[PDB]
């Protein structure tokens, strides 16, 4: 994805849910999913990335301790160009 361009809909929309991202957690197999879905999928159930299988329960621990599960630099190009679909999630 270039600079200051225009994502499609459909790069912002989870994998899993197809909701939009919300608060988009990148794995280390950089296979992307929402919060929610990660709570749910991952972090209270597999510790396997859903896409690729990739175990991931050190990732966790390591990223929960320290706050920084959340791809800070993704979900601020999400906000960004999709504000109203976030707003509609939140609700
Ligand atoms: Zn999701
Ligand atoms: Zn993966």
């Amino acid at each position: 994805l270039p600079k200051d361009a225009i994502p499609s809909l459909s790069e912002c929309q989870c994998g899993i849910c197809m909701e939009i991202l919300v608060e988009p957690v990148t794995l280390p197999c950089n296979h992307t999913l929402c919060k929610p879905c990660f709570q749910s999928t991952v972090e209270k159930a597999s510790l396997c990335c859903p896409f690729c299988r990739r175990r991931v329960s050190s990732w966790t621990r390591y990223h929960t301790r320290r706050n920084s599960l959340v791809n800070v630099e993704l979900w601020t190009i999400i906000q960004k160009h999709y504000p109203r679909e976030c707003k509609l999630r939140a609700s």
